[PDB]
């Protein structure tokens, strides 16, 4: 599959762009002006996969805490890089506070929340002069949920005056890949760099998200960062977002993710970037770790054994990978599959990297298990699941062998 | 968007085709043999939204059940038509039992789990026969778990004599559309008509299944049964399913979909059913239930009443869905949106058909509330939560009279 071309904008000291490896980012929740609160969520977002940490700077208080965070993060030699997310005051805060500019690896700007009227285009090439000043790159980032009212009018009457006009709906769409467009060109023309400019351009359904990024992807060069905005909770979240990423992941279209999950109470802030892991490596795009193939089960399936046995499988591997990462280099390209019975089994087993095809209704008590798409040896009795476990860890060993 | 015109297939009472709503389908993991575990199981599934649904008849004393899981299902006007999965024996069990063969609304075969050289042929033949007299459809599914092995080695030996060999994996994947299009060829040369055949092929890798589901909608014009086959446990298996499947029916491919989920021990085989109708809510396909869009909550967010609020409102939608289906024709519709702070409060809101836009950082404690795209009310103090869901009540009321 062939990714789409852009100039490489480093965030931080993470690279971003066609020809790197498109980066899974996240957003603290907590207040930042609480620099102990905020620097340890920043620490857990990273070490769950988080390449790149967003945080709000909304005013003088949080602006005055993000050098101390940053500063921390560094002690331990945490180099993740931040982002600082502006609306409304951006402008105030960059101008009253650089020291906070500085320590911010990139600044986002919102096309629609940056003041009114005339108002907007200074305070737009304030906060881009400070950019270019400090060498910091910038994502202009619009979002449907603040779209510029004037630039929603303008295109109002270019569609009135169509022979045809669109709904309201497609000129909403229309006027938000406009704001981020018109920006996008506005920033070059004052001299930021195409090494510094990262666009997006967000909406909360799947099928508009599809058509705004085909549409930024053909109308400017620059690196794109993707989200499906307010995702909201549980299981709908999840969906909606790998639903709304996949076909223009799948296109080449695409440099860094992030997924825009409302947490339950309690539920961690991490959740999100592990969804943004799974949309990856789901597409070939990415690997992260280990996965396992398991059929749904059925009624040819034996016991409650099968589930057993993929979960205890699934959750091995999770224990093993900080290791596995350590000592084996490529082990998190390692498919694994369990399987229920002889219709699916020894062929999906064949597949994998390393599989057992357990035995279903009708079959004599033995479990084959296949490596490199062949048969390893025949499992019985108990002790199946250890045994199993034994055989991936040796395969490990051999195949990802530095 | 545009969906492949296809020949409406009947399945029970349920249409499939390109002229029809998407359909939900799963599959029950009882014993089959255990009349009253299956028959509980078929009726969950159902009551939970899957409109058709599968159960193997692997064995003898499997197929001796169906006529009564049937019976037991119509005593209670459960019209939920029944597919039987066969693997090796269909043939055998479809001759030997009569009452199970008209019981069924829908045989599958397994061009791959048919036996092996010569037998293959008359197997299906014999089956596809049956299905005629019986004026039965079918749904021929491959799978790359159980592929024919000389319809591999077949196409092993086309790729060898390439100028340009493509890899074995490719092969594969020619060999797995070549075995469906090749059995759909023969069914309909047999007289089984146009309105009376299903296609599926399905593999455990995205990507894969995207190009697989491609060049069978190209070279066939039956309705396609679309899932991700094997696609495991949790967040895996639920985000793999959405983002292999997001894009096909992005593109109008496919007439019914399965997810193909791994429950963990314990838990219920409904969740597939769940993710089914996620999928085709989040692109626009279906409506099944109201929505709630929110926001994932930053630094600018007040408190935990953001979550909390999100949580309950949720809650109350699903709690209130029996009665409101029954009320207010056009219900499943619903978006409503609950949002953090000012930035997309409003604006989201404005984009729902009702939302709540909650005091953030720095602002005003009182909370506006929109609806058809413009201010409703305001309000304040305690009880916001239960003031909101009298709003949004009154609203679905209003908006969705018969
Ligand atoms: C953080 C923010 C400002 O527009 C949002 O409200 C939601 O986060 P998001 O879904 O990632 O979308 P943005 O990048 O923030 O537009
Ligand atoms: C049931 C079956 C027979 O091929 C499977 O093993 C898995 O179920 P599935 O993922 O829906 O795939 P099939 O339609 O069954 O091929
Ligand atoms: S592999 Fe066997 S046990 Fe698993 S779902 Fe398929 S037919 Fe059922
Ligand atoms: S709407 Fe406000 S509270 Fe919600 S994520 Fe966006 S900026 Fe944060």
């Amino acid at each position: 599959g062939m990714r789409r071309p852009t100039p490489t904008v480093y965030v931080g000291r993470v690279p971003i762009g066609g020809a790197h490896p498109i980066a899974v980012q996240s957003m603290t929740n907590t207040p930042t002006r609480d620099v102990e609160a905020t620097t340890a969520q920043v620490l857990e977002l990273h070490r769950a996969g988080s390449e790149i940490v967003r945080l709000t700077v909304n005013d003088e208080e949080a602006a005055k805490a993000v050098p101390e965070i940053k500063r921390r993060l560094l002690a331990e030699g945490a180099e993740v890089p931040l982002v600082g997310d502006f609306h409304f005051n951006g402008h105030l805060l960059l101008r009253k506070y650089p020291k906070m500019a500085e320590a911010l690896d990139k600044f986002r700007i919102n096309p629609g929340t940056l003041g009114r009227g005339r108002h907007k285009d200074e305070h737009f090439a304030e906060m881009i002069r400070i950019a270019m000043d400090l060498g910091k790159p910038v994502r202009i980032g619009a979002n449907w949920g603040s779209l510029d009212p004037a630039l929603l009018t303008e295109l109002m009457d270019r569609n009135a005056r169509r022979p045809e006009p669109k709904s309201a709906h497609e000129v909403v769409l229309e006027a938000l890949v406009e704001s981020a467009v018109r920006a996008y060109e506005a920033a070059l023309e004052m001299g930021l760099g195409e090494d510094k400019l990262v666009l997006s351009a967000k909406v909360s359904k799947a099928r508009d998200l599809v058509w705004v990024y085909r549409e930024l992807a053909r109308r400017t060069q620059a690196p794109l960062h993707l989200g499906l905005t307010e995702a909201g909770m549980g299981v709908k979240g999840i969906v909606a977002s790998a639903a709304a990423l996949a076909p223009l992941l799948l296109e080449g279209i695409g440099d860094t993710i992030r997924v825009s999950l409302t947490p339950a109470p309690g539920e961690p802030r991490t959740k999100e970037v592990e969804v943004a892991q799974e949309i990856l490596q789901a597409l070939g795009l990415r690997a992260f770790a280990p996965e396992v193939t398991s059929c749904p089960g059925c009624g040819r399936t034996t016991s409650t054994f099968f589930q057993e046995l993929a979960e205890e499988v699934s959750r091995r591997l999770k224990e093993r990978l900080p290791e596995w990462r350590a000592r084996y280099p490529g082990v998190e390209e390692l498919k694994v599959a369990v399987m229920g019975c002889v219709v699916n089994g020894p062929g999906e087993s064949k597949h994998a990297h390393i599989g057992i095809s357990l035995p279903g209704a009708g079959e004599e008590p033995k479990a084959p298990v296949y490596a490199d798409g062949k048969l390893l040896t025949i499992l019985k009795g108990e002790g199946i699941a250890e045994e199993f476990l034994r055989l991936v860890e040796d395969y490990v060993k051999t195949r990802f062998a530095p």
